[PDB]
Formats: structure tokens, sequence, C-alpha cells
């Protein structure tokens, strides 16, 4: 059983064993970092029937579930939010925040996610570019998924921008763990402070709304609320970052691509589609353990036994997605979804917002900047460390 998670291949490319196992072993074992086992799902199909399956369990107190790291394991033992809950408590919270984040709340923020792009990027358009390339995710990719979610949630204007710097504290690679313990405390304490406020005076957003909805009449109270606000925050924040900057590095190897996209805007839709799937930049969130015997493939899941489905190879499935490792805007999609935002219940509660923040970053970028461009030899593109998920640290680029 070789020890996984497995590093990627290369910079921007998913870890090579993927595709060996799709061919002839889908459904195998591998180790984990404290020498225990799980089973890795890697046929499209297959992660769709871990993803929905009742007779598995995202419980973590439960025995066998795959914690891959040492933080994993510590972590499971705190109270759970519903991330990692089975029904029926798991929708009975969720749905306190969903609200939120429906497409019809996500069309109506939609002037909202314009504006704060298009002041992020107008402040580089002041800035400029005269002496030399700039941070594309310091100035843009960082804030702009940042300032959404933080706003989303009640943070004042005015404690942005620290509050952005103190999160990404958290992920940032050259953080110390003291460090990074450290911010995520302080961040905690801020939440605390925030649930009591609006349980003082309400105002539209988040926490307000679990403070009157639910922690008033006591259906949870206060620390759950700092617990679901930051369960919200952290999710998802550092993969749009990351998401968005891969968007950026992918145009730069696709000039053709480039090219339409230049010339019609209205395709940041599909060109997301294709982004989504091409770059699974959260891959190691479907995860459960077997609540009784369960066949897959040709292999038997013993009950207690933890799996681990690779949406991210999923979405690499020749079987499904034609010429899959190529990236196309313009393929002829299937019937099957993409998996890059995860599939049933628990599929991710921000898809619609995050494609919406993705769709109005690439409708708008390079009608503000045409000649924006990556100021470093792609090769050299500053990636994540291959053993962590897909991602892009920093990027110079000049307009
Ligand atoms: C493009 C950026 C994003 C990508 C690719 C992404 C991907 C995912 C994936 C693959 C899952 C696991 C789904 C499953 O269990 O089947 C997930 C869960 C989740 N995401 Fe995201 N996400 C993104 C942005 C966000 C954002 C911006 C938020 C917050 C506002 C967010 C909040 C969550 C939450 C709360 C869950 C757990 C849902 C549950 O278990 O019920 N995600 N996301």
């Amino acid at each position: 059983a070789p020890s996984f998670p497995f590093s990627r291949a290369s910079g921007p490319e998913p870890p090579a064993e993927f595709a060996k196992l799709r061919a002839t072993n889908p459904v195998s074992q591998v180790k984990l970092f404290d020498g225990s086992l799980a089973w890795l799902v890697t046929k499209h199909k297959d992660v769709c029937f871990v993803a929905t399956s009742e007779k598995l369990s995202k419980v973590r107190t439960r025995q066998g579930f795959p914690e891959l790291g040492a933080g994993g394991k510590q972590a499971a033992k705190a109270k759970p939010t519903f991330v990692d809950m089975d029904p029926p408590e798991h929708m009975h919270q969720r749905s306190m925040v969903e609200p939120t984040f429906t497409p019809e709340a996500v069309k109506n923020l939609q002037p909202y996610i314009q504006r704060t792009v298009d002041d992020l990027l107008e402040q580089m358009k002041q800035k400029g570019c005269a002496n030399g390339p700039v941070d594309l995710v310091k100035e843009f990719a960082l804030p702009v998924p940042s300032y959404i979610i933080y706003t989303l949630l009640g943070v004042p204007f005015n404690d942005l921008e620290y509050l952005t710097q103190q999160n990404a504290i958290r992920t940032n690679g050259s953080s110390t763990a003291r460090e990074a313990s450290a911010a995520n405390q302080e961040l905690l304490d801020y939440l605390a402070i925030l649930v009591e406020q609006r349980l003082v005076e309400p105002k539209d957003d988040i926490i307000s709304k679990l403070c009157t909805e639910q922690v008033k009449p006591g259906n949870i109270d206060k620390s759950d609320a700092v617990q679901i606000a930051f369960l919200l925050l952290v999710a998802g924040n550092a993969t749009m970052v990351n998401m968005i900057a891969l968007g950026v590095a992918t145009l730069a190897q696709h000039p053709d691509q480039l090219a339409q996209l230049k010339a019609n805007p209205s395709l940041a839709p599909q060109f997301v589609e294709e982004l989504c799937r091409y770059h699974t930049a959260s891959a190691l969130a479907i995860k459960r353990t077997a609540k009784e015997d369960v066949m897959i493939g040709d292999k038997l899941v013993r009950a207690n036994e933890g799996i681990i489905a690779s949406n991210q190879s999923a979405n690499r499935d020749e079987e499904v997605f034609e010429n899959p490792d190529e990236f196309n805007m313009n393929r002829k999609w299937p019937p099957q979804d993409p998996l890059g935002f995860g599939f049933g219940d628990h599929r991710c509660i921000a898809e619609h917002l995050a494609k919406a923040e993705l769709t109005t970053v690439f409708s708008t970028l390079y009608q503000k900047f045409p000649d924006l461009k990556v100021a470093v030899p792609l090769g050299k593109i500053n990636y994540t460390p291959l053993n962590r998920d897909v991602g892009i640290v920093d990027l110079p680029v000049i307009f």
C-alpha cells in the first residue's frame, strides 16, 4: 500500500498515480500518515457512489475514519459543524445558513460581486506596473474572495484588509505552526465578538441571521454560531484564491482560447466550467467510513474501514470526459456532472457563489487589462508544494 496523499506529478498536474489506478486498479488501499489504511476510489462513477451512499458516514468520531494528517487527528475530537455530520443533523444545521447561497440569492449579489472585483482591478490600474510586474495573488486573487466572504458573514469594511492577511497566514506555506495556530484563534476570538454584536443589534449578514434565527430561540448557542461562521470562512477561501490564479496561468498557456474570451467576455461561464474540472484545487474532501460492508466495483469495503474518493481523478476519467488531460473550454460536455465541488447532499454549499465570483473575474479581468500577461516564464511559475492541493503562491503579471 503506497502512502497517501500522493504528490502532484508536476506544478499544475494531478498526482501521476491516478491515471494508472483508473486503468488497472480503480479501487485500492493506501497507507495514511499514522500507518493506518484506507480505500482510494478513482473512477468518476465510484466517486459519485461514495458521495451519495447512505451506507457511508462523515462522522469523524467513528472507527476507521481517514484523517490525513496529525492535525486532522486532533481536529476530529472537537464539537462538529455540518461539514462532518450525517442526516438528519447535517441538513438541520446546514439549512441554517444555506439561504444566503442559493442561485436567487447569488444572482442578487452580482452587483456587489462585480463592484468588489472592479474596485480591486481599479486599484491595480492606479498602482500600475511601470517599474515592473505586481503580484496577482496579493493584489487580486487573495482579496476578491476574502473581502466577499468576510462581508457576507458580517465583517465591517474597515477590518477587511487586516483579517484577510491573518486568514492567509493560516495557510501560507511560509507560516510556522505557532503562527498558524495564533491567527486561527485570533479569527475565532474576533468572530465571537462579532456574534455578541449582532446578537445585540442584527444587520443584514450571515451571523445576524444565525443570531436571530438560531441563537436567541436557543436552537444553537453563541459558540456554535462562531463555529459555523468560521467554517464558512475557511472551507473554501484558499481554494478560491488558487482557482483564480490557476485560471490566469492556464489562459497564459492557451492563447487561442484566451483570444476567444477577450473577443467575447460572455464565455466566462464556460471557461469557469472547464477550469473547475481541469484544476480540482480541492481534492481531499470526499472522505467516509463505512457503516456496514459495502461493495465498490470489484472490492469489498468492510464496516469501519475508511474511504477517500478523489474528485480530482474523477474529473480526469476518460470514460466520462473525452480528452480529459487537455484544457478545452469548447469541449462537448457529457451528461455526467464534473466534480470540482463535490456531489450529493454535502456538495459545496457555495458552488453557486464560487462560480459567480470566478465568472465575474474572467469576464472582467481581460476587459480591464487586455494586455494582461504572466511576467515570469510559465515553467518558473511558483506553484504550491507538490504534496499539497494544486495552487499558486504568487503570480507576477504586467499589463
Ligand atoms: C472555486 C472554489 C471552491 C471549490 C472548488 C470548492 C470545493 C468544495 C468541495 C469539493 C467540497 C466537498 C463537497 C462534498 O463533500 O461532496 C466543498 C465543501 C464545502 N465548501 Fe467549498 N469550494 C469552493 C469555495 C467555497 C466557498 C467560497 C465557501 C464558503 C462560502 C465554501 C464552503 C464549503 C462548505 C461549508 C463545505 C462543506 C459542505 C457540506 O459538507 O455540507 N466552498 N467545497
